[PDB]
């Protein structure tokens, strides 16, 4: 079948197992994919949504290495437009008032799903607790 | 060119840049190679090693998401043997008295290289550093 460019976005700081299942089910949606990641930059993830330990290169490195990723945009927009999917020719954006509305009326958008208690955050609280309150 | 089996083996604890960038290095020793991945059981690592995070099942998941990972082998042998790598037709261990004299011996043995400073628990101190000891 026809190859289908999908876009998914995000900080994707500390990549962990979380991260890497969204991809995968990004990447999954349809027979053949072409996966593009957009990674936000540095300023704008902090002013919008919050703090981010590593930098846009750092975060872009890692995902190089994940094997749904076909493609980067870093850094991508942080508010996704019409024009933008016309620019990289995206067939659906991939992602878990409402501001995408215009997605979801133009038939572009595609739900995928977080896992909770994977994140790298969740592996340093396995570690601390080898030590006892008391 | 003729495909080239690699092994390399590891822990593969909260899997992070350096971990990556040495399975690149390995799966790009030649032209094309299959890189085969050892991850190394729970109880031994923490006898013979060191203490471990994540338990095998959680290591291994991870290094599927890997691009340059093509099999994994889960458990893998604490201690390669030369009937281990004749069993999976292994052409050469890739890996950073000398208890692999005798892979440099046969002609076996790759070396790859270790990142410092990109780990898991290096961006913990990063965080905790946003912190004043004052």
């Amino acid at each position: 079948s026809k190859n289908v460019v999908i876009y998914a976005d995000g900080v994707y700081d500390m990549l962990h197992l979380g991260h890497m299942k969204q991809l995968e089910q990004a990447k999954k949606l349809f027979e053949n994919t072409t996966l593009i990641v957009g990674v936000t930059s540095d300023n704008e993830t902090k002013l919008f949504k919050g703090q981010v330990v590593q930098t846009l290169e750092e975060r872009t490195e890692t995902l190089k290495h994940i094997r749904w990723v076909d493609e980067i945009i870093s850094p991508c927009p942080w508010v996704v437009t019409p024009e933008f999917l016309e620019k990289y020719k995206i067939d659906y954006v991939a992602h878990d008032e409402d501001i995408y509305a215009w997605l979801k009326r133009a038939g572009k958008f595609k739900a995928t799903q977080r896992t909770e208690g994977v994140s790298t955050t969740d592996l340093i609280v396995r570690i601390l607790k080898n030590y006892e309150d008391y």
